[PDB]
DNA sequence: ATTATGACGCT
DNA sequence: AGCGTCAT
């Protein structure tokens, strides 16, 4: 009853841009606007990877992972941009300077979690307190939510979808309370005036477009934005949560689309996330462990505690390359050409970051692949990262790898090496 | 031959 | 620490 806490405390946003590389290209090429077009990388194999989809060509069936040879039997003519190559490899920096942009902006409003390259989660709680100072009990205008949809609604007692939303939102506001400062829906709507401000900052000083959720916790927020993609926000009340959840399958929550979600889905004999409320949490946590099980019973109720971390810049800084089928490397001065490329590349980098951020990585971490194994990873070793110079770090990478190495001929290396990665980190003040 | 990342959990 | 899981 009274003392049940019902994890109404927080407004959380996710923001994440549509399409991201897509409309860094777009933005760059004009003649890729208002197109089926997709992002692709490298090019001799099938065509190349497709690592992002403008939503004309989603139309189509365009997707990720696929090969632009076969996403071109789908969409003729689906136009391509290619990710840079810079010493042998892909080069993600347009990108990565792209969602710094972003992630600027965004700091103005409030601070922010950097959950990806292309989306922040925002803590507004603060901000809509200010917000509602400001108001004065004075109602909020439709005209102040014009790329809102609020889930749920319309209920009860039409065709076009423009209008639907406008419809759920003039029920959402004729409900709304204004009188009372601390009411979670207000506090939300209030949430949803400022995303609105920052969605509009984010268009018009960058040219990209993005959507929004707004909830109050991260989980809610980041299922939210996806609900109605692109170029829209949406509010997840606490009270929509029932219905939402009734028929949501466990996957589609952050953290479930795994192993773990699937093993909920099997031990539990369930399907949807609000299946899971009929469960006590010493229950839920004998089958998913202390912390997943406590996770789960307020999760599946709306409920979540994680807090949204201040870090806006990446906490690690890595270069990585497969070297797939035929292209793996066999020799040692195969082997210590490319380490030399990653080292070069992560020296760039590294030395950028340190001039923008004032820090210094003191780690590197070396990792490979071996022919054969299934696993992302076969080895990953950390030596001290003493020096931001490409040739030292490319050597001592090769010392700690080395004894890998299963061929009695040292020029020669087995079984040979399918991937190379290499990453600092361990920053600290400089 | 679904690549290049990047965070956090376990023991 | 080195590995695994999940994610974008
Ligand atoms: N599996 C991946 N491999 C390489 N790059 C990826 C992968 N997933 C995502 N990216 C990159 C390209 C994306 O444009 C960018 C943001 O990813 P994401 O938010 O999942 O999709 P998206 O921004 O392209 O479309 P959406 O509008 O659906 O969000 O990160
Ligand atoms: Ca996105
Ligand atoms: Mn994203």
């Amino acid at each position: 009853g009274p003392h049940m806490a019902t994890g109404q405390d927080r407004v959380v946003a996710l923001v994440d841009m549509d399409c991201f590389f897509v409309q860094v290209e777009q933005r760059q090429n004009p003649h890729l606007r208002n197109k089926p077009c997709a992002v692709v990388q490298y090019k001799s194999w099938k065509g190349g990877g497709i690592i992002a989809v403008s939503y004309e060509a989603r139309a189509f069936g365009v997707t990720r992972s696929m090969w632009a040879d076969d996403a071109k039997k789908l969409c003729p003519d689906l136009l391509l941009a290619q990710v840079r190559e810079s010493r042998g490899k892909a080069n993600l920096t347009k990108y990565r300077e792209a969602s710094v942009e972003v992630m600027e902006i965004m700091s103005r409003f409030a601070v922010i979690e950097r959950a990806s390259i292309d989306e922040a989660y925002v803590d507004l709680t603060s901000a809509v307190q200010e917000r509602l100072q400001k108001l004065q009990g004075q109602p909020i205008s439709a005209d102040l939510l014009p790329s809102t949809y609020i889930e749920g609604l319309p209920q009860g007692p039409t065709v076009q979808k423009e209008g639907m939303r406008k419809q759920g939102l003039f029920q959402w506001l004729d409900s709304l309370q204004i009188d009372n400062l601390t009411s979670p829906d207000l506090q939300l709507t209030v949430g949803a005036v400022i995303v609105e401000e920052m969605r509009a900052a984010i268009e018009r000083e960058t040219g990209f477009q993005c959507s929004a959720g707004i909830s109050h916790n991260k989980v809610l927020a980041k299922l939210a934005c996806g609900l109605n993609k692109p170029n829209r926000q949406t509010l997840v009340s606490h009270g929509s949560v029932p219905q939402l959840f009734s028929q949501m399958p466990i996957r589609k929550i952050r953290s479930l689309g795994g192993k773990l979600g699937a093993s909920v889905i099997e031990i539990l004999g369930i399907e949807y996330m609000g299946e899971l409320t009929q469960f006590t949490e010493s229950q839920l946590q004998s089958h998913f462990g202390e912390k997943n099980g406590s996770w789960l019973y307020a999760m599946c109720r709306g409920i979540e505690h994680d807090p949204v971390k201040p870090r806006q810049l990446p906490k690690t800084i890595g270069c990585s390359k497969n070297f797939p089928g035929k292209t793996a490397l066999a020799t040692r001065e195969q082997v210590q050409w490319w380490l030399l490329q990653l080292a070069q590349e992560l020296e760039e980098r590294l030395t950028k970051d340190r001039n923008d951020n004032d820090r210094v990585a003191t780690q590197l971490v070396v990792s490979i692949r071996v022919q054969g194994d299934k696993r992302l990873s076969s080895l990953r070793r950390c030596c001290a990262l003493t020096r931001y110079d490409a040739h030292k770090m490319s050597h001592d990478a090769f010392t700690v790898i080395k004894n890998c190495n299963t061929s009695g001929i040292q020029t020669e290396w087995s079984p040979p090496l399918t991937m190379l990665f290499l990453c600092a980190t361990k920053f600290s003040a400089s």
